[PDB]
């Protein structure tokens, strides 16, 4: 718990409702302010993605450049890290330091989020085209035994990898602290030089936090994940759950990674 | 968690990828499914994990080839539990999933999730998983659930809580060793049972360990109550690079060491006792 | 569940701790009462207490007991007070049960042996079995202080033998003595878990001698477990700075479980999970 | 993993196990080497040995452990011989035993309670450094672990790879349940990386404890210092029926015994 923590801001993410949140930001000038308030708070990195003014999502190029370039104006050192989800390439152009890689499938709700293994191998390759650093969401164990498959393979060649745990999805592994101390402990057999995130769906958004905070992991919050300050108390920012932790790693006497550090854990220099 | 308590060795001696290029000994007919059958039950096996196959090897899901080898089994070993699985491969049917449970199998394979499975994807989309987990029910067919991750646990809770999964006690088979699902280590199999513990705490439970994971997955149930699904199925290899001979070759080996430690085999009545048939 | 009221124990004094290290050290009953007075408005609910003699040695003198007993119960009558009755070298071993004649609320019961340090800390079966015997003559319940996964078995048999009775029992679980089992989060995970397998409706609190603290307090505060803090266990509020209080490492305590939602137990709700009514 | 080399370890006497209870106890020097033999062909590579006087009493005379040394020695010189000396308990150490017992802490033993102070602890390691004998780590507890590590961190103990011999099913110790041993194998090897381990389960313990060891890389101890029955109610009738069914096990999963070579440069003998 005196290993630098880099807190990321998950803040729209593409399911979120305004009905739901309406402190979401949907609009690039929304998430550029929301961005800084998070900055200012602790976070080291935004988790993006976009939508359209009317709040549905989008994945339009000119739509990323101008978020992309909105944060990086008010919060030059923040590490953006997008989510894309042949022609999903396109924002990698933008030099985001970091895309997400999703490790595999899951039913997803009463629904399945498909990441088919030849897609998985197809976009890892096009983030090592673009020098783009992959963010590895991993959901089951499995994934990290899938992810070791695709380093042995030589197709996964970042050193240090970086993981994040997101755990809590209705198909999902949970939240629950049996579930994070495994899977750190999974992660390090399994690839010892990774790093790692967690996330914690709704309600897992405590218990995976704390872990994380005295594990030396690194915690991932915000909109996207959650939209609740307290059970039933919607929260009035992304920057509002940030401070929330950096408070808790104050208290505790973890430091906060400066971007410097954050640069060099995540090795994207 | 005690080595004295019944031990079920289930033999699923076929499976729906397993070729006869990497396994010659592979039973593919009616005829040589109730041969093995009748080997795997001498040799220990109290269930048989059944997938049919049409005579040029490809997975079938035809209701009259399910009663040929229902039937072909039943004739020479009518004490074995039959536990069919009714799938097929890039072609199939969803409706044809649904017809053999007409036939009132003791069990059947119900899929608890979708996962990456080799280069493809095993879907089981969640609203499917209900519909077929409502027909055991129309039919009075005890589940088998199988499992390949830890949020598969969750989801089958969920399930039951929802009054759609009803049987109690519940059966899960832990399937261990997929590429894309939940290797078969020990630190694995002993979070699988402590986290199914936790969360469906009346539920039985078996594991599968594919290929390498074969043995450390078996000697882990063998001394924690846990029961064994062992075959052609699941692993093709006796040792490291020897092909096993038979399925029953393999159910002779748990049988062997479950004697050696002293865990007893299930007789017919304790396996129907225990997986609540009766 | 993070949402479960969450009792904090301070364990001001100790038999240990020195004034020389911890120079606000509380050690007479005056001391040890505005100490009692102050956590439990910092969200204390339970004073784990040992007592000492004006020259800081470890005390069993029941006249000693009954003096702090008294001044913590006139300031804070709504606080637990829960007293540990063993001695330094050349402690009496009658002197460990003539206190729970003043019929504490709870006491401490030791499970096991241990190196401790350069020493031993020692609990012979025999006389764990009387000690036991003597909680429930005079209606004590127990807290039972566990350093290793074997003294949980340990209890299990002395439960199965009909002699530990209390149900729910209350386990405090001491990481991080040199000598016992670490405070590491895997320890904690470990021993919460090994305690449901062996004894399902345990109640648990963590004390992580210096340095485990902070982990085994953060993984108490989302596992449904409580938390055991004060001078006795660790004197620094942060690596090289020495706490100025009982009451600040308590209200540090109280803070964080303010900042996510878990409540602490009223003194009422302290006296029913740890089934003291 | 289950293709890693397996040593048997025969602890064939112990200090408390009585004739009354196991008629088959070797307790002679005579009788204990005629066991040592049998054991090795049965699989094993390391005698775990406690020496009793004719009468079956508890020995620590230097004579007493000269005579079963040799009478082992002259049957089977290629097993290995590790010692338990229970201060002029060092004698024994000059008969150049490849091993001996390094107790790792204190616990509560049944209705009593087995004391290793923390200074002779050091004091007995020291000795087996002044003596060349490679010290086999009892460990009951995961505290044990820790103050293990400690040890070596002060210099005090040197020997690596370092041999961890855990104890589990002792009323007062770690029971021998997977959940322990799963657990124990993975502190150990946080705290110790390098170091190596066997497991000896207790009485009803033993079965548990070395199914996992098979599975997991671990080395295994048997024996009637540890347990007398073959299987529930029914009595063994030599240590050598206990190894060769570990043997059977090992040969039925494919994983080959320790020759006497690999053991020694496994345990760093050499
Ligand atoms: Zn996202
Ligand atoms: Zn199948
Ligand atoms: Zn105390
Ligand atoms: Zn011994």
């Amino acid at each position: 718990h005196h290993e630098p923590l880099i807190l990321t801001a998950a803040i729209t993410g593409a399911e979120t409702t305004r009905a739901d949140q309406p402190n979401l930001p949907i609009t690039p000038e929304e998430q550029a302010k929301e961005a800084k308030a998070c900055f200012e708070a602790g976070a080291r990195v935004i988790h993006l993605h976009i939508r359209e003014d009317d709040g549905r999502p989008s994945q339009r190029l000119d739509r990323f450049q101008e978020a992309i370039s909105a944060i990086r104006e008010v919060v030059p050192e923040i590490i953006i890290q997008i989510s894309t989800g042949d022609k999903r390439l396109a924002p990698l152009a933008l030099k985001p330091e970091m895309a997400t890689l999703n490790a595999g499938t899951l039913n997803f709700g009463d629904d399945i989020f498909i990441n088919h293994p030849a897609d998985i191998i197809r976009l890892a390759e096009a983030f090592k085209q673009y020098n783009v650093v992959p963010e590895v969401e991993v959901y089951e164990s499995g994934m990290v035994d899938a992810v070791a498959r695709l380093i042995k393979k030589g197709i996964i060649t970042q050193n240090p990898l970086h993981i994040q745990f997101v755990l809590g999805v209705p198909g999902g592994m949970s939240g629950k602290p049996k579930n994070l101390m495994y899977m750190m402990e999974h992660l390090k057999e399994e690839i010892p030089t990774a790093t790692w995130a967690v996330a914690g769906i709704g309600r897992w958004h405590i218990p995976t936090s704390l872990i994380a905070m005295v594990t030396g992991g690194h915690i991932r919050c915000g909109f996207e994940d959650n939209i609740f300050y307290h059970k039933g108390v919607i929260a009035e920012s992304n920057a509002q759950l940030v401070a929330r932790l950096a408070r808790i790693a104050k208290e505790i006497g973890r430091p906060l990674a400066t971007p410097e550090q954050a640069r060099e854990i995540l090795a994207l220099n």
